[PDB]
């Protein structure tokens, strides 16, 4: 029908932690010359006895072996105009993620597990030339979650890459939702023995090692040998990029409050707890206010650009495929969206 068809990766030596081959999801429109290209989440794993256990319990997140041959575009990924009212005509393309390496891992693997983030998304636009995207007027990279932060990872080389190539005329651009995130203090501190509860300064700097990650080469340059996990914090890698990129942030992100060691039941907040949650949303937003194109509800929510419904969020009467749309013309109806409001759910638009 309208799906995306799933196509793994000619050179076989890409593939995903446990020696699959990767691959990417595919739906040409002959008449555009823009393409979408979306990179999945779902966290990471930052040693041995970590990824076993996600091998164990997530198998889809490291291996190949079960995904299905064809899948439907949703949200900024749907060709259904309702859904996607801008750039539903656009040729879609979704890169799974199957690294569990923030989109960071480069080079080869020895005997435990291959992490090849980095070469996957390289291996992918090479292949997209000789099915299109040679003939492109925007390339549109972009990201939920982890997929978000692997936009700010990635966005620069993609964009280096097409003009070692030979297609200068092609204008690369970044979209990260939901992968800006603090490396602040925990609410209350914990050891780093599990994925999600470890501490986000911690969890990179032994991930970085573990999965030979690399970072930004702007970014590389700005902190001492040794301390590249900064350049996973979309604030501090932010500065040197030279793509024009969107950030689509959640003021207060779950993802982030559950590596601050933060649990949310059914319960009334005490105070110090909303205190934390509300510092939170100020720091975040203060990291925000000299990024131009950027689109910052204040709510309680993770990812949104490819939910279906990412056309009814709203910041001061602005749609966020308004936003994005202002921000394509820009490029060639304001875009600086960041809610007023400090506490969650102010915004009458936020989800439930
Ligand atoms: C600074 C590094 C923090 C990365 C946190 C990533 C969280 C995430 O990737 O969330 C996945 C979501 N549950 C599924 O898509
Ligand atoms: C195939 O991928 C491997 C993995 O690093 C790389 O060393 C090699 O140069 C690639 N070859 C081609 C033809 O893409």
């Amino acid at each position: 029908n309208e799906d995306l068809r799933l196509h793994l990766l000619l050179n076989t030596s890409v593939t995903c932690n446990d020696g699959s081959p990767a691959g990417y999801y595919l739906k040409e429109s002959r008449g555009s010359r823009r393409w979408l290209l979306f990179l999945e989440g779902g966290w990471y794993c930052f040693n041995r006895e970590n990824c076993d256990s996600r091998y164990d319990t997530m198998r889809r997140l490291m291996s190949s072996r079960d995904w299905p041959r064809t899948r439907t575009g949703t949200g900024i990924l749907s060709s259904q105009p309702e859904e996607n009212p801008y750039w539903w005509n656009a040729n879609m393309v979704f890169i799974p993620y199957c690294s569990s390496d923030v989109w960071s891992g480069a080079s080869s693997k020895s005997e435990e597990y291959a992490f090849m983030g980095a070469l996957i998304i390289q291996e992918v636009v090479r292949e997209l030339l000789g099915r299109g995207l040679s003939g492109a007027k925007v390339l549109l990279l972009a990201g939920s979650a982890a997929g978000g932060t692997g936009v700010l990872l990635n966005v620069d080389r993609v964009a280096e890459q097409l003009e070692k190539l030979g297609y200068p005329a092609i204008q690369v651009r970044g979209l990260a939702d939901s992968g800006w995130f603090l490396d602040n203090k925990q609410y209350r501190h914990t050891d780093c023995v599990d994925t999600i509860t470890c501490a986000p300064t911690e969890a990179i700097r032994r991930g970085i090692r573990y999965w030979n990650g690399v970072v930004p080469e702007r970014c590389r340059r700005q902190f001492q040998e040794g301390e590249e996990w900064n350049c996973f914090f979309g604030y501090k890698v932010y500065p040197t990029l030279r793509s024009p990129v969107f950030v689509v942030q959640w003021l207060f992100d779950e993802a982030q409050l559950t590596v601050d060691n933060v649990h949310l039941t059914g319960q009334p907040v005490q105070e110090g707890l909303r205190l934390y949650i509300q510092n939170l949303g100020r720091e975040l937003r203060h990291t925000l206010k000299d990024v131009p194109a950027s689109f910052a509800p204040a709510c309680l929510s993770h990812e949104i650009i490819i939910r279906s419904h990412w056309t009814d969020v709203q910041v001061k009467g602005t749609s966020l495929p308004r936003a994005l749309h202002c921000w394509d013309r820009s490029l060639h109806c304001p875009v600086h969206l960041v809610d007023s409001c400090p506490w969650p759910h102010c915004n009458p638009s936020c989800p439930t």
